[PDB]
């Protein structure tokens, strides 16, 4: 193959060298390496970064029916990378990528539709979206589900089970739910109350960079709250770090 040779320099980083390969005959008609010559001027792999092009070859896969690329053309309609800012046009083709099973534009459509972006918002379907999205290997679905329940969108308020999907998505290595089930458990809210484990999942959620997480863990340290000993040698690291991610 011509696309597999083209894959192995690309894998090792030589672009441009993997580059020529892909546009060879028998791999420019490929609709996998269609996507992934945007991709490299979508990101200035092998080129100088340029979207409208990396546009070019997202449409061409796109125009093959490959979710992955239907999903990045709809991001360059939505964000108007390459293309005019058509935020309604976009979702003609998350739908098409994210009824295909594509896993990130599932959960777009769980977003589109939880927010009435550019569809009537829907609380429900949204749901819906997400748990699928979940199914599909993203970790975010399961605190972006749990949020409804703790807030109350179209349903009424359990926040029992939404921490049970917290720590669904926070097992997973979602830093987010790692830090909303570290609140689960400082409070007790939705569970019983472990000043260690909330303390571990507040330091997971930190590592993972959830910018509250590290504020809270600040915090932490310095009052003296879940049995730390006060420690302010280590309080002042947190809310700096803290600072400088944002």
């Amino acid at each position: 193959d011509n696309v597999e040779e083209g894959n192995h320099l690309y894998n090792a980083g030589k672009y441009q060298e993997a580059l020529t390969f892909f546009m060879k005959p028998d791999a420019v008609n490929n609709p996998a390496t269609m996507n992934r010559i945007g991709y490299m001027y979508d990101e200035g792999q092998g080129v100088k970064k340029d979207p409208k092009e990396a546009f070019k070859w997202y449409k061409k896969a796109a125009d093959a029916n490959l979710p992955v690329a239907q999903f990045n053309l709809g991001l360059m309609y939505q964000h108007g990378t390459g293309v005019s800012k058509d935020i309604n046009e976009s979702i003609k083709w998350f739908r098409k990528a994210a009824e295909q099973n594509d896993p990130d534009a599932e959960m777009k459509m769980g977003y589109l539709t939880a927010t009435g972006t550019g569809v009537k918002k829907d609380y429900q379907e949204a749901i819906q979206w997400y748990q699928r999205a979940a199914e599909h290997g993203d970790s975010a679905a399961y605190a972006q589900i749990g949020l409804f329940y703790t807030l109350g969108n179209g349903v009424k308020k359990d926040v029992n089970r939404a921490v049970q999907y917290y720590i669904m998505g926070a097992q997973k290595g979602d830093a987010r739910a790692q830090a909303f089930l570290g609140k689960a458990y400082a409070l007790g809210r939705g569970i019983q109350p472990d000043s260690e484990k909330a303390l571990y999942w507040y330091k997971t959620a930190a590592r993972n960079g959830n910018v509250n997480a590290m504020k809270e863990l600040g915090s932490i340290y310095a009052k003296g709250r879940l049995g730390v000993k006060p420690d302010q040698q280590e309080a002042q690291r947190w809310n700096d770090m803290a600072r400088k991610a944002e």
